[PDB]
């Protein structure tokens, strides 16, 4: 069983569909993506709309999001939840509580890390009264609020976030739904960055992935090159190696065709492909496109490619890239788990189990570079850290037989960790 | 006729009722009001709930506001509305299209400046189609965005500012309503300030003041003193200063009784003498209280005292400073204009008109503590600047007869900007 979904943007007012929520058109959006052979959404409520003062949340708010979710299990979609937005396509929305004349750190000050506890709990109790509501995770890529290049940086050390993750995580748990928490890229690819490859691969209930081909694998590598569409494959590859468990799941939480570096009529390849070379990791539990309705063209400030990331276009109308992510579903929802790999890239790790160079493992760095150049070569190449590589009887548990080091290693030539040139 | 009336907080949710109001607790609010005597209320929306997008209008926001204008209206109460919140009792509601990765300055930008004028347009017409809207201000104290102590300024000249309120205040004009915008008291007494006191006494349709003892007044002249009471007339006359038109009209939009520097049992007296101060100036067309219900104790991160400034209590119930205000409304609401008056202390003034020292027209600074002598001594001052005291003309024509100049300036010894000494 493999899981295919989309990020649900309402198709008439996007997110800010949560200032008034037009029902009958939420209940409709959420009927087409069912009929594309669908089986969950991931659905975004407003942080500042849910709790507009630190003491004080918004209950009709919550009853709102109660309903998006009771709407799709009624068209038979599986719902999960992210609380913390925060950051959207680009867009903070912050509490202003946390800003200018309050201005506080959201990971580190006790007292708001006590008001999202309770604001998550708040979420999760009156989610659970929904059969369809099935995992909640923290925020989407809350991580981008936490270091440079944010212009409002709230910083904090590895062992601060920690400390945040466990304070979060256990408020989010309960029969039925998984805990969860997302991040941007950085994680893999930015040294001294605090959100790190071994707490997305241990903390939570799977190991959560955005996988983005404009931070410089598309045009580093080539839009319609081999590495690019072998880029979501990498980064599931890439993101389970930091986990002491070998089998942990691994969501691909977010896909999409970006056409500020593919161009139009390519996407629906370039689905095809990403989705087909992904789901050749068995540790896969599901692909979640990004996203299901374009952005409606009367919204201005998006980078201009967002408008057209739906499967859906403004009309409501299926895309051909649409009918492709539906084929995929159609194909691969019962197919069996790849098979194991046996060839494997070794990276060298702190005694925590973090990659001592993060630097390398970005697009165009070395480790990224040796990852394609076997990809490319026919070879299946998994990926594991210095301390599996170590240990005989690990290696021979995983069926791991021939191992390449990065022996001359070197930073990424290609990334870059912002969505649009204009930040 | 002298207008009495309140800065409308709700009793129930304070303005995140917007988020969720409780429509009838909303009508028992403004019912209290109207019997209280009030003839007019002051309500608030909030920015980012109106313009989430800074293409996009969310229009049941929008309605939401004409629906309380109206209800305020069915107790025969006015309405004056302000835009741009923006800041409201130290928390800034900043829309995301001007934050973070998008942070603007909504001064300068064309694309803001657009925007802003696209909300005022609609506000104003659709606010129109009921009698008992009858004023728009452009936003709550404006200014405190524009300069330091602003923790992220979006900073401007006093030529820009010029510019900006030229941009917007014909958008909000129009048959049966005012146009007004508002400013916090550094408009007087900060120098190089980009809002001026010039800006402040021509542009809109009255002289908009916000009057609060604890910017210094009470703390270095006395909570109880003759000074103290009579601050708000010093405000009043000051800034009707410097206008062109002697005659025009002095709104007095907010006065409240901060229990940081007022004793509790004290603050139904200095409202009292308060009131009864200001109307010693001709110009005063109303007196509009702050506010109109207590700030709910549930929600958090407020200055303690202001919890404690409505004229009711949480419960609904009138307190004692309530009770007074509405007396000084049968009072006064009919009384004869204050009689003129022939002593003036002179300011110092550049070409266009504004003061060549601010700080010197602060609590404790030189301009402020000779007026005060003077009206402690019963000498009834007003105010001038340079200008008109060099022009035998124009001091006939006010029938001005003696003249009192700062012979040694100095800067305010009282003077704080903030509320609370946390910001
Ligand atoms: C300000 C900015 O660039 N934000 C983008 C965000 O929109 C996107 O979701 C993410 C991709 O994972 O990359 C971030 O850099
Ligand atoms: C940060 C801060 O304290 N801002 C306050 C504001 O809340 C208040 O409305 C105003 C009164 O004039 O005084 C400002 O200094």
């Amino acid at each position: 069983h493999m899981k295919f979904g989309v990020n649900y943007t309402p198709s008439h007012g996007w997110f800010h569909a949560w200032l008034d929520p037009d029902w009958d058109g939420i209940d409709n959006d959420l009927k087409q993506i069912s009929e594309l052979g669908m089986d969950h959404v991931r659905i975004f409520p407003i942080w500042p709309y849910l709790q507009p003062n630190r003491t004080w949340i918004n209950k009709k708010g919550v009853a709102d999001v109660r309903r998006m979710v009771h709407i799709a299990g009624e068209h038979g979609l599986d719902a999960y939840v992210d609380v913390f937005q925060g950051h959207l396509s680009s867009f903070d929305f912050l509490p202003s509580w946390l800003v200018t004349w309050h201005a506080g750190n959201m990971f580190t000050d006790a007292d708001a890390v006590a008001a999202e506890r309770e604001l998550v709990k708040t979420m999760t109790d009156e989610l659970s009264k929904e059969p369809a509501f099935k995992g909640l995770t923290l925020g989407n890529e809350v991580n981008q609020l936490s270091d440079r290049p944010h212009p409002t940086k709230m910083s904090a050390t590895d062992r601060q976030i920690d400390a945040w993750l466990d304070a979060l995580l256990p408020t989010a748990a309960g029969e039925g739904h998984n805990a969860l928490y997302s991040v941007n890229d950085g994680t893999w690819f930015i040294d001294g960055h605090p959100f790190t490859p071994v707490q997305s691969a241990t903390k939570g209930d799977m190991t959560v992935i955005h996988s983005w081909v404009f931070n410089g694998i598309a045009q580093g590598y080539g839009a319609t090159s081999e590495e690019c569409s072998s880029y979501a494959l990498y980064l599931a590859e890439l993101a389970k190696a930091f986990g002491k468990d070998s089998e942990r799941p691994v969501w691909l939480q977010e896909v999409g065709a970006p056409e500020n570096v593919l161009e139009t009529d390519y996407t629906p390849e370039f689905c095809r492909k990403t989705v087909e070379r992904a789901m050749d990791c068995r540790n896969l539990w599901g692909v979640t496109w990004w996203c299901s309705h374009d952005v409606p063209a009367s919204m201005e400030d998006f980078p201009f490619f967002e408008h057209s990331l739906g499967l859906f276009d403004e009309q409501g109308q299926l895309k051909p890239i649409g009918r492709t992510f539906g084929e995929l579903a159609a194909q691969y929802r019962s197919a069996l788990p790849a098979q194991p790999k046996t060839v494997a890239v070794v990276i060298d790790v702190d005694e925590a189990g973090n990659p001592v160079n993060r630097s390398a493992l970005g697009p165009g760095g070395s480790v990224c570079d040796l990852w394609m150049k076997l990809q490319v070569a026919g070879q299946r190449p998994t990926i594991i850290t210095s301390q599996v590589a170590a240990n005989q009887e690990a290696l021979a548990q995983r069926g791991i037989l021939e191992l390449h080091a990065d022996e001359h290693p070197y930073a990424a030539r290609y990334y870059t960790a912002v969505s649009d040139p204009s930040f």
